[PDB]
Order: structure tokens, then C-alpha cells, then sequence
């Protein structure tokens, strides 16, 4: 099938489950923690991996050994990390999680070396982005490197997947170059200035990012599935209904088995329940990359449904 | 011409601390601009201040059995604590507290207990000789609360003086609070176990009242820069800190509690020894990380000295 390349931060993440997050001056003491391998391009280069995609991972550890460690993780997970840099005199990623009795969940970062991921880096692989069928992005990459990359993959004819997460604004000029983009309900509001609170205003914010020039716009909304928009036509594609128990990485996982499955020619409403179907398991896991499905556990799921 | 021994009785932690402008909002996510990995423990961090500070003081604690609790046990040596009665748990791991300090330099604090979880009455009970055989025992809230109060119970009968630092918040049953002889809440711990709210040295007055009522003789509530409410048997009195520009405060109040201990064991008076535990802090307060902040005797006396 098709080429992926994914370009995208590493963290390792330490998570701590608690009753409700702490107020400013206050300490809470959590039921569970766990440390595991976690940042957004990494979570979506594994569920690409793991879904059975030819993926190459863009990305950059620091020189120290948790960034060895993840380094021969991510080998074992079905990815060429022949691209992933070691920075020297760096650290690798951190991100700190607290996850409250609901199952909302606040997070800080320190950067590291995904900060090193330059406009520089990415023109040194100018040639794997060239011939890549896709290029799968999101947010935790300095947004020059994301430019860079995305001006390449467009002069190339490489289809443009962004994931624009964490949140923020974006420029014109970087959205007018992407093809496929995946904002939950909180990027839409910040990229198009609508609220999004049903249906109608999905559509509404979808039409907003058509007009910016992206052809195929998905608007997650959580337990409700995903609002799927190809210029102006679009439904809703329900999720399927789990005992949720953890969600860190949903989106993630989303997004990775998405470009999986549409690289392998599904059409895009089967590319969703791929996809819908690989989150749903990821989110009656613990963790974000330990919680990510293997392509026969996905396959196993459809056939029981 | 050692001064009378000290035992500290509290938790240890592995401190993962990550500097960024805003607290995280409810799904959000932000970036940091400084991330620092350091030891930490309300109860570590007051041993250390203690030791560093001069005290003759013995660290009653649990860690796990990773590496993390075996550099934790070397670090506390080389501080001047006496550390045989740091117990290593086996099979837990050593506690770890993850950090936010926004842009003006408030905190928040997530903790996963571990081995702290650990420090038992049993435990406790162990060190029975080594707490009636004490001038003062110095605690804090971060340990289970059927241990405090076994190691209270022995210092009272022994008259071992009870300092007990109560934090972080809660609620505590009087009957813990009867046998309390020195406590320093902050204005948010003395709100929470008296039900008034701590805006000025007024109110203060009566936040110590009802805790001196509740038993407690010595009531110092900190008031961050405006410095503490001393009030024994419920005559107060206001003690002004030092001024100098705050990068860091993780850890003062750990830094003065321990220092307050070490000058009071020294037999200087209340506000004098409550002066140079101000100082030590203060000195804390201009350092990142918590232990690494903690002042030696020697800086403390030259900044005294010095202004
Ligand atoms: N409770 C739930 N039950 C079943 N599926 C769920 C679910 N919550 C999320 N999902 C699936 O995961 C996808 C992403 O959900 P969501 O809108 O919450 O992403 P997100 O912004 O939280 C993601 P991420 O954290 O990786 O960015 C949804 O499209 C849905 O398929
Ligand atoms: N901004 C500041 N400038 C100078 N000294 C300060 C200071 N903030 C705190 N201190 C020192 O620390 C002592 C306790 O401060 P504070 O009331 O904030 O403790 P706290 O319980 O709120 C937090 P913590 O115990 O973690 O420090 C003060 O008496 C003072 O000695
Ligand atoms: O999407 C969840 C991820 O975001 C943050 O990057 C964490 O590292 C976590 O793995
Ligand atoms: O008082 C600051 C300390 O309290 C918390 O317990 C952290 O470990 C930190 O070192
Ligand atoms: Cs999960
Ligand atoms: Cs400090």
C-alpha cells in the first residue's frame, strides 16, 4: 500500500490518576501513576505502525537514555525510525498528566529535544517527504518545521494529514495546504471562531476551514463520534459505544489507523470505522502508547461488531 | 554542648517540576520553559533544612527499593542527617510528586505516595526509645495519619516536644491537636482546621485562638511575605521575614519549619529563632528545586549578620 511519513514530537509521560485536579496552592495525592512512552507523533506514528501502515517517523530524541529506550521501542512497533534524530546535549521529552475522576485530563510539557526539529531537519529529508504517499503532522513540532514540511510534501503531490493538537491558531498560508485536517472541538472553535456544540455547528466550522482551502475536514466530538466534511457534504459517523477508561491518545489513535486505513484505498466512511473501531480499544486501555491496538486486535473488533 | 536531638518523621519524594506561565486548563495542554527533576518530601526537605541548618537530627522515613531511594538515602547522609532510621520498603517504589510553578510562582502538586504510604505504627513503634529519648519531634501531614498520631502519643507521654507542620490541608481530630505543642500552618492550613479565614494579623488572632483552645500552646500561622503570627497561650505578636526577589518558593515553608526546630534547640527564643528561620527561607526562595534551595548554617549566620 501507500507511504507514511509522520512527523511529530516523543515524550515520556507520567500520569497520575486523581480525584480532582489540584487547585493553585493545594497538593492531592493520586490512586495510580504510571510512566510510559507518550507524545503526539509518536502515539500516531504507533497506531499507523501497530494498523499496519509503511510508515517512516520524522522526530528527534534527546541523547539520554530514556531516549534510547524509546528509540528501540518504537522499532518494535512496525516503524522506520531510520529519520529520528538524536540531539546532543539535550533531553527528551516530558509531558506530566493529571487525569481527574471523570476522566478529563490537564497536561504540561517540557519540550526537550522536539524543539530541535527544524526547518533544517526537515529539509534533509526533502526526498522521503517527496515520494511518501501522506505526510501526518500535529502541533507539538515547532510550526516553521511543520511549514517547511508541508510546502514539500504540496509541491509533491504528498497528501497533507494535520492534526492541529495541542490548540492554537494557524496562518492562511499553512492551511491552505493541507488536504485532510482532524481538530477536535476546541481546535475548531480556535481555527475557526465558531463554538461547537452540534451538528449544525460542526458543519458551520467545517465550511469555514473548506473555505481556507482543506478539502476533507473531520471534527471529532468525543463519545459522539466524528463530523466528517468533504468540501461542504458531510454526516455525522457515530463512534462505538465502550466502557471508556482511558482517553489520553484517543485522538491519536484516531488519527494514525485514519491515514492507515486510507492509504490502503478503504473509502473514507470505512476509514472511519477503522478508525473508531482502533480508538474504542485504545480508550479501555491504560496509557497512550501501551494502549494502542494492533491491526488484528482492530480487525478482530470489526468482526464482532 | 550539642544542643537536644531532633527526629524528623515525614515522607520522601522524587520532585518533577515543570516552570510554565499558565496552569493547564481542564483539557488543555501547555508548553513549560524549565523542567528540573530534584529530591523532595515535606519531610526530607525539613530534615534537610534541619540538618543543614545545624540541628542534631535523626530522619524517620520510608523509601522504595528502586534507585531513585538508594540516592536519595546517600544524598540525606551528606547532609548532616542521621539516617538509620530511613526504612527501605521492598516492593514499592519511592514517592514522586509532579509539579507546576506558574508565572508568578504559585504551585500545584499531584503526589503518588509509594513507600510513604509505608511509614506504619509498627514503624513507628520501632523507634519508641529513639522519640522519648528526643528533645522535639518535627512532622508533617504527608505520612498516614494513624502514624502521626502513634509518634505523637509517645513523644507527649515523653515530653518530647510536637512540632507538627500541617500540611498540605486538612481537617485533623482534636484528638491529634491535644497533643500538638508548636504548629505552623499556613493561612489556607489554619482555614481549614478552624473555619476562619486568615487575611490580616486580626483575623489570625483568632484562627491561633481556637487552635490554642484546641490545646496547642505555640501557634505560628505563616503569612507568606507579610512573615508570621507568633501567638503562645494566645498572646500574638507579628515577626516580619526578610525581603529579597523570589524566583522559587517550593519548599520555604519546609526551609523555616526545619530551621525554626534547630534555633529553638538551641535554646534561642521564640522570635529570634523564628527570625533565623526566616532568613533561611529567604535564602530558599531566591534557589530552584527544593532541597537543592535549602541553606547551610554558614550562609544563614553571614545573611543575618550581613543586613
Ligand atoms: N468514550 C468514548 N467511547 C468510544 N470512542 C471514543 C470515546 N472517546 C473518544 N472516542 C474515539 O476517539 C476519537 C477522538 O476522540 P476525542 O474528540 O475526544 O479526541 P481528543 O481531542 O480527546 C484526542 P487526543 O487526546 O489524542 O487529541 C473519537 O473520534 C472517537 O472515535
Ligand atoms: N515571597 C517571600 N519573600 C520572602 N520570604 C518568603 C516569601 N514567601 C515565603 N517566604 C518564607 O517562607 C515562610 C513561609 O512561607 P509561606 O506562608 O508561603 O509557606 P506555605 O505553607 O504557604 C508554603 P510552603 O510551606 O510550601 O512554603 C515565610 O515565613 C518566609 O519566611
Ligand atoms: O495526545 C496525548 C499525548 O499528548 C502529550 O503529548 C502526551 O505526551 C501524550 O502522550
Ligand atoms: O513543600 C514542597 C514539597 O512538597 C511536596 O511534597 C513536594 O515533594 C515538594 O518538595
Ligand atoms: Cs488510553
Ligand atoms: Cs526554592
Amino acid at each position: 500500500a501507500g507511504s507514511l511519513v509522520v512527523l511529530g514530537s516523543i515524550n515520556a509521560d507520567h500520569i497520575l490518576n486523581l480525584q480532582s485536579f489540584p487547585t493553585p496552592g493545594e497538593t492531592v495525592t493520586g490512586n495510580h501513576y504510571q510512566v510510559a512512552f507518550g507524545g503526539k507523533g509518536a502515539n500516531q506514528a504507533v497506531a499507523a505502525g501497530r494498523s499496519g501502515a509503511n510508515i517512516a517517523f520524522i522526530a528527534c530524541t534527546g541523547d539520554d537514555s530514556i531516549g534510547e529506550s524509546v528509540r528501540q521501542q518504537l522499532a518494535t512497533d512496525n516503524i522506520d525510525i531510520t529519520p529520528v534524530s538524536v540531539i546532543k546535549g539535550e533531553s527528551t521529552g516530558v509531558a506530566l498528566i493529571f487525569v481527574n475522576g471523570e476522566g478529563e485530563n490537564v497536561i504540561g510539557i517540557h519540550a526537550g529535544a522536539n524543539a530541535a526539529l527544524s526547518p533544517a531537519l526537515v529539509e534533509a529529508q526533502r526526498e522521503r517527504i517527496a515520494n511518501a504517499s501522506a505526510l501526518l503532522m500535529q502541533l507539538e513540532s515547532p510550526l516553521e518545521s511543520v511549514m517547511a514540511a508541508a510546502k514539500i510534501a504540496h509541491q509533491n503531490k504528498t497528501i497533507v494529514a494535520l492534526n492541529p493538537a495541542p490548540a492554537r491558531e494557524l496562518p492562511d498560508e499553512l492551511l491552505a495546504l493541507v488536504d485532510i485536517i482532524t481538530p477536535n472541538e476546541t481546535e475548531a472553535e480556535k481555527l475557526t471562531g465558531i463554538r461547537v456544540e452540534n451538528d449544525e455547528d460542526a458543519a458551520k466550522a467545517a465550511q469555514v476551514l473548506h473555505e481556507k482551502g482543506i478539502r476533507t475536514v473531520l471534527i471529532t466530538l468525543g463519545s459522539r463520534g466524528v463530523w466528517a466534511s468533504v468540501n461542504g457534504e458531510g454526516q455525522r459517523v457515530p463512534g462505538f459505544r465502550v466502557q471508556a477508561v482511558d482517553t489520553i491518545a484517543a485522538g491519536d489513535t484516531f488519527n494514525g489507523a485514519l491515514i492507515t486505513a486510507l492509504l490502503e484505498e478503504k473509502p473514507l466512511p470505512e476509514a472511519i470505522r477503522f478508525a473508531h473501531a482502533a480508538a474504542a480499544i485504545a480508550v479501555t486501555r491504560k496509557g497512550a502508547q501501551p494502549s494502542v491496538p494492533w491491526r488484528e486486535e482492530i480487525d478482530a473488533f470489526l468482526d464482532r461488531q
